[PDB]
């Protein structure tokens, strides 16, 4: 057993559910990694297509923990199952899984994963089945039925989409985009950079694949999206599915001239799903926004939109020093247009305060059903004001459950072109 | 082996191998990682503290470019002789100062180590008594608060000898708030140090019951009862907070004392425990303008400042919290700098801690930071720690926790 305590509260949890942990965390006791991005490569199965003696033990391990979680452990459904799992490993190296089977691992994915403020929603998510996809323009379809249902007028909900696991690794699904939606990002000739910086090197393949970019601060990239190892295939998304926010302050009349705005739908499709040794390489999934992830990160970080500097000129700071604070003066400033900008559209949002409210919510819910809840500090801390919100004086245990999102290679690193 | 640590913002990718000289735990396991634990988990044998005392002597001769000198060679020799006839040893003063400036580089919490070379060491290893304690912390605090020009310092007492005997600083920093508790429930001056303010009470003190009253000394020589010392009050610099654009922030009647001082920590050197080792250095404005005058537990003044500046406090997402967050610490700053009472702000900090940490890495090999503390608590992604990856390791010597001396401490007296 393992005890956190709240310092702010003084409230302490026991943890048990560690016990179940199957992966390395990459600490050890004599180095902790907890600030590393990708601390360990330890994976549950090798490269490419596994041996029965491989993939078996985990199908077995995913079923015992489906069967055991509806109370039917060792029942006929449970045991025939098994028997079935082992012959489709016997006779094609892989197995697939029943619906009810992919939903449970898809909401346990989320479930389990402990870098995700916003987990008291898992067991509310949509999950679509498109393990029928063969081609990339089949994929284009799931992916604007996803977006349309996902966005809902800005009455956002929860989704994922679930393209064919991998067989081989020769015949991988990919989304090429990091997030269904994002904004290009140019490399003008003076050196500097017009658009979203972080999506340099993907605006280049898709312009290199015959994209024409409008070449402006805001223009959605197209979607680059790969089926059965071929080489991928570009797509615009009718813009109409596509729903913005322009950025306005509800007291600085010239915020809006600084022509920002953002969308609203935040869709996952660079990671990994894995259940029970089977590896969903597309596998997109959205939610929707915490403030902060658009107005501290997005807007100003330094390496992205960058904008610190032309809000606090407007403000009239003194921004000769760092000792004025003209940075967190601005970064606030930014934080509040953002959130009313959203709300003023009736675009679902949720700021820092109360998704992490919530969170506390959500960790007592899992320490007394579940024995615990996997939790990583360093990611579940907001970017800004962090210590006057709940979960910075929450003590976390980090540790690695199955099913779950894994990161995986960025695939132009990877493809042999056709 | 060797482990990479990548900055996210810049790229720049750096390599350790100082991980290599851990041997202490860092409370992780291969499967469960506990970084963000505040506290995870009686004396030294003869054989447990043998190879302590070697292991520190060859790092203090290597340091020095005299690894295997017949000095060396010596000086191993001659600590074991200590040992073996009295069950402990003595460090040379060249020591003590190498292994105080040494738990300090190794402090992995600690964002201002780029200044860890300067560390002004007061050796008082011949004090026998509560007085004596006093008068040494008297001299360090005068040295250290220079008039506003702050200097970093400790101070150390006799090590432990069977942990019967040991010198405490009761305080857990040498200046600190009282607080009180009232009937109706409230609490008066600091909540945090309410527990520490019922002992002096207990003891003997007159307290004047406000909100900013200085804590007196509660110090403990050779295991007997601690005793009570009044701080004379031109020691403790204090700064009134007020605000460079609000006229009305002054008139919140805050104030902080200018001289952070650390007093309830353990100093490890080579086996060596030292339980009673009070340093100090300058602010960094959150610590006072984030932590101490908004955390819920403490001061807690962001309503009445988000009152004063009219904000909308019926929302969270209006953000008036993190808008009167923002204003308390440039008022913190601003006041220290208009009174020339050093202070750092956070970005400065994480700046100069981003170049600490290059060098060590360069020049050592790699340096232990705990980023959980590391990063400042607010407006963290602004600063360049943030993006910093960073590995956590213990080396020795360190400054470790220790129990609380009220929990252990069995009194004397009638
Ligand atoms: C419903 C509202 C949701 C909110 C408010 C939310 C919030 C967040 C935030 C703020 C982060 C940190 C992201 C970053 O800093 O870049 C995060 C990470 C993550 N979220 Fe959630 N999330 C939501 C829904 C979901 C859903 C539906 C899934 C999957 C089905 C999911 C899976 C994850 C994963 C795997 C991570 C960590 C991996 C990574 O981003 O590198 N989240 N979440
Ligand atoms: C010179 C200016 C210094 C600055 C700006 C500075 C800054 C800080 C800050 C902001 C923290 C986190 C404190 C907290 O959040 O409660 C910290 C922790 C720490 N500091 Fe430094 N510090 C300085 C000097 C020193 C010195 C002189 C020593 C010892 C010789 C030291 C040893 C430590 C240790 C051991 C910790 C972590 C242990 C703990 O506080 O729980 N620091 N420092
Ligand atoms: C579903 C969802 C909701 C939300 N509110 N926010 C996010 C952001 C996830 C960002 N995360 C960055 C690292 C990565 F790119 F590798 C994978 C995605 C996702
Ligand atoms: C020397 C110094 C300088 C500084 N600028 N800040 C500090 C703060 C240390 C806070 N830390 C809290 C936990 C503890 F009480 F156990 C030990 C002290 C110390
Ligand atoms: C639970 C969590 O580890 C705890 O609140 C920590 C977080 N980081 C911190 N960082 C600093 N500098 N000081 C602190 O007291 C804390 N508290
Ligand atoms: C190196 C460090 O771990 C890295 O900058 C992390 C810090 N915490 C984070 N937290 C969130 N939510 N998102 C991030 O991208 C990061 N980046
Ligand atoms: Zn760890």
């Amino acid at each position: 057993f393992l005890k956190v305590k709240n310092w702010e509260t003084e409230v302490v949890l026991t943890d048990t559910l560690h016990l179940k942990s199957t992966l390395e965390t990459g600490c050890t006791e004599y180095i902790c990694m907890g600030s590393i991005m990708h601390p360990s490569q330890h994976a549950r199965r090798p490269e490419d297509v596994a041996t029965k003696d491989q993939l078996f033990p985990l199908a077995k391990e995913f079923i015992d923990q489906y069967y055991s979680s509806i109370k039917r452990f060792g029942s006929k459904a449970h045991m025939e199952r098994l028997e079935e799992v082992n012959k489709e490993i016997d006779t094609t190296s892989t197995y697939q899984l029943k619906d009810t089977e992919l939903i449970y691992g898809a909401k346990h994915a989320w479930r389990n994963a402990s870098r995700c403020v916003g987990r008291i929603q898992w067991s509310k998510l949509q999950v679509f089945d498109a393990r029928d996809c063969t081609t990339a323009h089949g994929m284009f379809n799931y992916i604007c039925n996803h977006v349309k249902y996902a966005t809902n007028k800005g009455n956002l909900r929860s989704a994922i989409t679930i393209f064919p696991q991998r067989t081989d690794g020769k015949h991988d699904f990919r989304v090429w985009n990091s997030q269904l939606i994002r904004y290009a990002g140019y490399k003008q000739p003076d050196g500097s950079t017009l658009g979203d910086p972080a999506n340099v090197q993907f605006t280049e393949i898709c312009i290199q694949q015959g994209w024409k970019p409008p070449r402006g601060r805001f223009d959605v990239l197209p979607l680059l999206l790969q089926a059965n190892g071929n080489d991928p295939e570009l797509f615009q998304i009718p813009p109409e599915l596509v729903l913005e926010v322009p950025i306005r302050h509800p007291k600085f009349e010239w915020f809006k001239d600084l022509g920002l705005k953002w969308y609203g739908l935040p869709a996952v499709s660079n990671m990994l799903l894995e259940i029970g040794g089977l590896e969903f390489s597309a596998c997109p999934f959205s939610g929707w926004y915490m403030g902060t992830e658009i107005g501290v990160r997005d807007y100003c970080d330094n390496s992205r939109y960058n904008i610190l500097e032309e809000v606090a000129k407007k403000m009239n700071l003194d921004m000769r020093k760092t000792s004025s604070l003209w940075k967190d003066q601005a970064l606030v400033e930014i934080n509040i247009a953002v959130l009313y900008s959203f709300q003023s559209d009736k675009v679902t949002i949720v700021d820092h305060h109360s998704a992490t409210e919530s969170f506390i919510k959500h960790m007592e819910n899992e320490y007394r059903c579940r024995g615990g809840c996997p939790a990583d500090w360093v990611w579940i801390v907001p970017p800004m004001s962090g210590s006057i919100t709940p979960v910075f004086h929450q003590e976390m245990l980090n540790y690695r459950l199955t099913p779950s999102f894994e990161y995986q290679p960025d695939p132009w690193n990877t493809h042999v072109w056709k």
